[PDB]
């Protein structure tokens, strides 16, 4: 049948009407979830190609029209001519808000409509690249009045190798392998920190020192480029009320910018497609400062806090978390940076749910990655039950070029 | 091959080849992952493999497979079940089994404790009043005056010919819910229908936040009889907070004993729809969820303007700490009361040993990671970077239809 999907807050019924056309297999079987885990030939690429032109002339209300038709006999006339086809701009854009509307892990969906979208396609070189990346960033980061965007670079095509941007987000703060085995700076960067240092890069030894993109044009090795510094916005944490808390001397950047998925869209592959948008402070306070394998700096500043560190029930370590998100939000907006907090994402997305509903007839969504690392139950998504399933367009986690 | 399960906080992988021994089917499927819903569901040769299988667990959890005593089980429940449609487990089989249940329940996060459980052999039950004798008595025993113990009292089973034993009730002490004529509820949402039932089988009510529920009992083909628990059987802590002196003003407080009595009990293809379990409260399901969902007492409000928080905006993260505000009022408060609770940290970490204990054991856990997670504070806690399976193994803890409808 279809899902049957609650609200446990409100008791409201729907039935997710849009998994049945669910394309890709996820990795649940009737015989053991694996919802939890984090990483779950012209006839082929001609099926994708005319559901996408089908998806996408139903959604300008042209199904069936003479353009319709036109588009798809276009199609299949260079998948024959060529192995392969060109999507019109127009297609791109929708394909990548598409993708985006589509991701299940993506809380802040109800954003989807709202998508700058650079066409790169004709980029030829490492160094054109970043020209389109810096390009990107100043657009996306706009003094901090964040705008969405995302930067399509060459799609994938037989003989030949793909773009590829190496760096998993366009800032990134290094983390360097101490002598000991520890780490300076943000230990989710080891590795690219590494393959930086190795392609000549000269180190810094700070914890937020931000590293340059490794930028792979096809069968080249990656080149390095340094971000202008005027280029990259970054956000010095401060507490409202907290004053020694400025001076631990965190900080986090404006913009995340998501550099190492791949976008599909009909059929195509575009391994170079950065997206960016803006935080949500859970990401920056709660997991990147508080994570064990992360910054792990939760202890340090419940130290600060004078809190009880030695027994777990005084919840000292929810209470230096709650501030840590508190001096995040407060940080961005004294910046006047854009950053949304998680109650304000989690009940735009409930809205989100209830328009697809009524647009689409469902929404896939990944409920332990849309319900936020703090307060999970103190937000209206914690009791929305939710249906996980692969649409196309996508965008998928890929292999590291390396 | 087996699923590949990570712990991304330590980088430590393992292979979870308990799932491959999965019993029943769950309700996701390769198209699309039901992981997150509430409810996922809803003879003698099948009855006889479940036996056989169970019994085969229960020689090998005493190093006794293959024994003469082994093979004499079997052949007597196959000749059981030939000759009645069914068998009867022996006391110890029971033991075991019931601890396997626990053992084998994905959402719940206490399964450390798994091995020390207090097994009451209630299969000899009669009558509602019995059931009544057997409740009390459990209580008592779990209660144990604060020092709470882990029990479970295991009713007659299901049989043809022969109605259920139910209790009524979704756990042994419940708040009154009553719905007031604007929609809203004075005292615990959660049983408002329960409590209509209470009433329509002749309880008087109250009209408090905080009225105990009595027990609605069922014997075998007869209507639910009515029981009022002894007060002093029900042990209550009331909430204060170590530093917000107004708190205790709230007039709130909660019930000792969480003790779950709706959910049937499955052991080897018996089925014990009356076999209520009882341990401890983890501090959140009482101070997150029971006192902060919306939907349920839904206090966060009200403590946030006493705390003089800014509730005008989301981004003061008011509700974090009027939440954590809660929580920590609900710790204080059972350990100022000498009642056992474990905080969600501390739960947290002992399921981690938990799942390393049983990857040795076993080869996996079944663990449902939606209802592990604690509802504050996710991330903070262990359990949230461990990737998880969720299967189901027997013996188990189900749900099952309400008796009333
Ligand atoms: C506009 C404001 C946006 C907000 C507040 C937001 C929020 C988030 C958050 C909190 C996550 C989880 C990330 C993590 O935990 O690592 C996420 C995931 C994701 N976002 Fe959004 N997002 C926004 C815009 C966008 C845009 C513009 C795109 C692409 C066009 C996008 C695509 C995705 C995808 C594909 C994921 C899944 C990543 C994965 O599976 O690892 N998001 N988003
Ligand atoms: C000893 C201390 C224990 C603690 C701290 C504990 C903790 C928990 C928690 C926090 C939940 C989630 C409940 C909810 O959110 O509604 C849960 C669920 C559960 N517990 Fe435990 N538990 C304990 C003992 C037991 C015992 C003794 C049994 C049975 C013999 C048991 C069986 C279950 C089952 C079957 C569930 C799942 C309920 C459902 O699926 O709705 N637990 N436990
Ligand atoms: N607002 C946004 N955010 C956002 C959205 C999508 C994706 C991401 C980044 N997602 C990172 C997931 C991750 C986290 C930690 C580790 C890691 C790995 C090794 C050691 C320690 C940590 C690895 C990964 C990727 N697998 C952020 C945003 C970005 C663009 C638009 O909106
Ligand atoms: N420590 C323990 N705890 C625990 C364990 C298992 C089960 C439960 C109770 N599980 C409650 C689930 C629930 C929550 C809210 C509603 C509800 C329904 C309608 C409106 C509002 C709320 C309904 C249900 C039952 N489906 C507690 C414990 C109990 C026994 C041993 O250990
Ligand atoms: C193991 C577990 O899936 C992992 O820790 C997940 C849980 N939920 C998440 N949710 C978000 N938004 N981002 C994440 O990285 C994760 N990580
Ligand atoms: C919709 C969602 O499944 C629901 O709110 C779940 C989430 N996780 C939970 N986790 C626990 N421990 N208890 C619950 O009742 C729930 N409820
Ligand atoms: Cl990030
Ligand atoms: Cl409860
Ligand atoms: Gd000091
Ligand atoms: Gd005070
Ligand atoms: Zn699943």
């Amino acid at each position: 049948k279809f899902p049957r999907v609650k609200n446990w807050e409100v008791g409201s019924i729907t039935y997710d009407t849009l998994s049945a056309q669910a394309q890709q297999d996820g990795p649940c079987t009737p015989r053991r979830c694996l919802g939890s885990l984090v990483f779950p030939a012209p006839e082929q690429l001609l099926s994708q190609a005319r559901d996408f032109i089908n998806q996408y002339y139903s959604s300008i209300k042209r199904s069936g029209s003479q353009a319709h038709e036109q588009r798809l006999q276009e199609v299949e006339a260079e998948v024959a001519a060529t192995g392969t086809y060109q999507l019109r701009e127009s297609e791109l854009v929708f394909g990548a808000k598409q993708a985006w509307r589509n991701a299940p892990r993506c809380v802040g969906r109800i954003q989807w409509g709202k998508l700058q979208v650079f066409d790169a396609r004709d980029c030829r070189s490492a160094q054109e690249m970043f020209t389109y990346i810096c390009n990107h960033i100043k657009y996306a980061t706009n003094r901090g009045n964040l705008r969405s965007a995302i930067t399509v670079f060459p799609q994938r095509c037989p003989g030949r190798g793909d773009f590829r941007i190496w760096n998993s987000q366009l800032v990134r703060y290094a983390g360097y392998r101490q002598q000991d085995g520890s780490v300076r700076g943000d230990p989710a960067n080891v590795e690219i920190t590494e393959l930086c240092i190795q392609h000549g890069w000269t180190p810094g030894n700070g914890r937020f020192d931000v590293l340059p993109l490794l930028l792979q044009a096809p069968d080249e090795p990656p080149e390095l480029f340094l971000l202008p510094p005027e280029l990259v916005l970054e956000v010095p944490l401060e507490h409202p009320t907290l004053e020694w808390f400025a001076a631990l001397g965190l900080r986090w950047y404006a913009l995340p910018a998501v550099s190492n998925m791949l976008l599909e869209i009909g059929g195509l592959e575009f391994p170079a497609a950065p997206f960016s948008g803006w935080y949500m402070s859970t990401e920056i306070g709660t997991r990147n400062l508080c994570d064990p394998h992360r910054y792990n700096i939760l202890e340090d500043v419940a130290v600060c806090m004078d809190l009880d560190t030695r027994t777990t029930s005084s919840l000292w370590k929810d209470k230096a978390a709650v501030e840590i998100n508190v001096a995040v939000l407060h940080s961005y907006q004294l910046a006047k940076v854009t950053i949304v907090d998680h109650h304000a994402a989690t009940a735009s997305f409930m809205k989100h749910l209830e328009n697809e509903q009524k647009a689409r007839g469902g929404c896939p969504a990944d409920w332990a990655w849309i319900v936020p690392p703090i307060s999970g139950s103190l937000t209206p998504v914690f009791h929305q039950e939710m249906v996980n399933y692969f649409l196309s367009p996508a965008f998928r986690y890929q292999p590291d070029p390396w």
